[PDB]
């Protein structure tokens, strides 16, 4: 329990660092800017108060021979549109194009969440209905919302490319984490699973944050 507990708490700190970072580099609110500094702070805040949470022994629900962290994936149904919130508003994304890819993302949380609370093995059909709602999401990414991004700017098109590279990349490897770990063949013990999620959510979230307050700065 020590080890899972401690992980928990370097998660809610690497997560309180980044959102006071947000919140103070917010405080000049600059008309269009302020969107974004916002949703920043809504990212990695809730991502805190999840890890909190877990550190402090809450939402370890037990399923079958696993444990499930409830507040994981309560945070990611919440943190991971916001995300995609932040690139969309990058991208100059229209409403439309906004819907499907905020409903796609909504898809692939719900489903994980819904599967890992899944005993038997048809949790992993839930799994597949995430995994192609989240080969939906990267073409969207990729595709639509980059040419999109191509209307602006040099270094506002730079900036959405180098987040959603890292965005693409590393979401790639959750649904694995999921396969190997607890929730899936159980492979990845529950400290592992936690410290790869720990590293994961960091960068995906405050790693995410400090490269757009480095661009806006730089522009
Ligand atoms: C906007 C809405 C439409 C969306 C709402 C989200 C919703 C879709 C989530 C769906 C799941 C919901 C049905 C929960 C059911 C889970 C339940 C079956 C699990 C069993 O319950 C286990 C409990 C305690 O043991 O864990 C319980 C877990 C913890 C009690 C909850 C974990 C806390 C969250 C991760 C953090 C929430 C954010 C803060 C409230 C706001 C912080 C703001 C910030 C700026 C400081
Ligand atoms: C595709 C896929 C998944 C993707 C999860 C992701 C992409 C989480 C990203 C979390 C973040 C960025 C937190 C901040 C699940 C739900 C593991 C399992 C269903 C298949
Ligand atoms: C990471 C710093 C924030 C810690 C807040 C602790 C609040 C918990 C309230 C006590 C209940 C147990
Ligand atoms: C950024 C300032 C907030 C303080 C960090 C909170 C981490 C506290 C870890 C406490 C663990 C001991 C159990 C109680
Ligand atoms: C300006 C630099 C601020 C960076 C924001 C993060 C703050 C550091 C908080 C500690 C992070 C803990 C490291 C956990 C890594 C993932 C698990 C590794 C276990 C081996
Ligand atoms: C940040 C809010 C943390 C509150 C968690 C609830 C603590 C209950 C511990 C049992
Ligand atoms: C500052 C907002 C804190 C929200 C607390 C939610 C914790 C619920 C767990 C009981
Ligand atoms: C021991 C603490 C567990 C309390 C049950 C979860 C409370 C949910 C609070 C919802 C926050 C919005
Ligand atoms: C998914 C989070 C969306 C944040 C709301 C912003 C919409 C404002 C447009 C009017
Ligand atoms: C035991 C439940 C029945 C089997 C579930 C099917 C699992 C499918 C997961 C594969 C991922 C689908 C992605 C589409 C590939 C293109
Ligand atoms: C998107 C690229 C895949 C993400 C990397 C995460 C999975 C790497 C581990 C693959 C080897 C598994 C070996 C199973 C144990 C026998
Ligand atoms: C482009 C592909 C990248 C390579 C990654 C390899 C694929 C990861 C495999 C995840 C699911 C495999 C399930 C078998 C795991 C072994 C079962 C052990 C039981 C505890
Ligand atoms: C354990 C690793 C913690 C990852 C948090 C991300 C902080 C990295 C800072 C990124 C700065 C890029 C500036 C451009
Ligand atoms: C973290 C702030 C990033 C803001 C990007 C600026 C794009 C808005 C154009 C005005
Ligand atoms: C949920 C899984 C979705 C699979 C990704 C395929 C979606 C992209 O499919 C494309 O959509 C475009 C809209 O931008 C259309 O113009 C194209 O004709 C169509 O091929």
């Amino acid at each position: 329990m020590v080890g899972l507990t401690t992980l928990f708490w370097l998660g809610a700190i690497g997560m309180l660092v980044g959102t006071l970072a947000f919140a103070w580099a917010g405080r000049d609110a600059g008309s269009g800017e302020r969107r974004y500094y916002v949703t920043l702070v809504g990212i990695s805040g809730i991502a805190a108060v999840a890890y909190v949470v877990m550190a402090l022994g809450v939402g370890w629900v037990p399923v079958a021979e696993r444990t499930v962290f409830a507040p994981r994936y309560i945070d990611w149904i919440l943190t991971t549109p916001l995300i995609v919130y932040f690139l969309g508003l990058l991208a100059g994304l229209d409403s439309r194009e906004f819907g499907i890819v905020i409903t796609l993302n909504t898809v692939v949380m719900l489903a994980g969440f819904a599967g890992a609370m899944v005993p038997g093995i048809e949790r992993y059909a839930l799994f597949g209905m995430g995994a192609v709602a989240f080969l939906g999401l990267v073409y969207y990414l990729v595709g639509p919302m980059t040419e999109s991004a191509s209307q602006r700017s040099s270094g506002i098109k730079s900036l959405y490319v180098r987040l959603r590279n890292l965005t693409v990349i590393l979401w790639a490897i959750y649904p694995f984490i999921w396969l190997l770990g607890p929730p899936g063949v159980a492979l990845l013990t529950p400290t592992v699973d936690v410290a790869l999620i720990v590293y994961l959510d960091l960068v995906t979230k405050v790693g995410f944050g400090f490269i757009a307050l480095d661009a806006a700065a730089t522009l």
